[PDB]
C-alpha cells in the first residue's frame, strides 16, 4: 500500500563478475591463494565457495586473514585453469588437450559432472 | 575449442550466493556502519560497485575492515543500494526515494534525478 518503482538491471550481475575477474587477474582484493601443482592462483573465498562444494568445505569457518588451500595431485593446472576461468566469466572452453583433465576436475571439485555431455559428440 | 559452454545464469547465481552470505554474515570481510547500524559485506563487491567504497578499500590491511559512513548517508537511503548491489534490483518508494537518490550520488559515479520520481509521493 505504498507506491513503489522497481528497476531490475539485466547487466548488473555480469558487471560485478567482470569486476571480480579483473580483481582476480590483477591480484587485488583477493583473499585466498590456491596451490595447484604448487603453482599459485589467487581468488576470493566467497566466490570459490559459491562455485564449488569442495572449496566451500575448506573455506567455512577459517581464520579471517589470507587463506591458503592446496589441491592434491589429482588436480592439474591443465584441468583447473579452465574452471577458475569459468567461475569468474561464465564461459568454459575445452580443448582436445585439456578436455579429460577438466572433466576430472569438475567431478573432483563440484557437484556437477560433464563427461556424459561431452560423450554425446564422440561419433561425429 | 572442441567444446564451449556459455551460461546465461551463472553470474546471477554467484551474486545470489554472495547475497546469501551477506545476509547470513558468513564469508564477509568488511563491516559498514550507517547511522551506527551494522551492515556486513564483501569488500570486493563494494569496490566493484562504488567509487566511494573503492577508495576506502584498496590498500587496506588484509584482516577485517571497518568503514563508518558519515551522517549524510541514512539507512533509508543506503539499504536499498546495498540490496541492489547484491541482487540487481533497486526498489524506490515514497518514503525512501529522496534519500536513495542522495546516497547514489554520494557513494557512486551514477546519478538518479529525484525530480523524476516525485509521483511516488502522490
Amino acid at each position: 500500500s505504498m507506491s513503489v518503482f522497481a528497476y531490475e538491471s539485466s547487466v548488473h550481475s555480469t558487471n560485478v563478475l567482470l569486476s571480480l575477474n579483473d580483481q582476480r587477474k590483477k591480484d587485488v582484493l583477493c583473499d585466498v591463494t590456491i596451490f595447484v601443482e604448487g603453482q599459485r592462483f589467487r581468488a576470493h573465498r566467497s566466490v570459490l565457495a559459491a562455485c564449488s562444494s569442495y572449496f566451500h568445505s575448506r573455506i567455512v569457518g577459517q581464520a579471517d586473514g589470507e587463506l591458503n588451500i592446496t589441491l592434491p595431485e589429482e588436480v592439474t593446472v591443465k584441468g583447473f585453469e579452465p574452471l577458475i576461468q569459468f567461475a569468474y566469466t561464465a564461459k568454459l572452453i575445452l580443448s582436445k588437450e585439456n578436455v579429460d583433465e577438466v572433466c576430472k576436475c569438475v567431478e573432483f571439485l563440484s557437484v556437477h559432472n560433464i563427461e556424459e555431455s561431452c560423450f554425446q559428440f564422440l561419433k561425429f
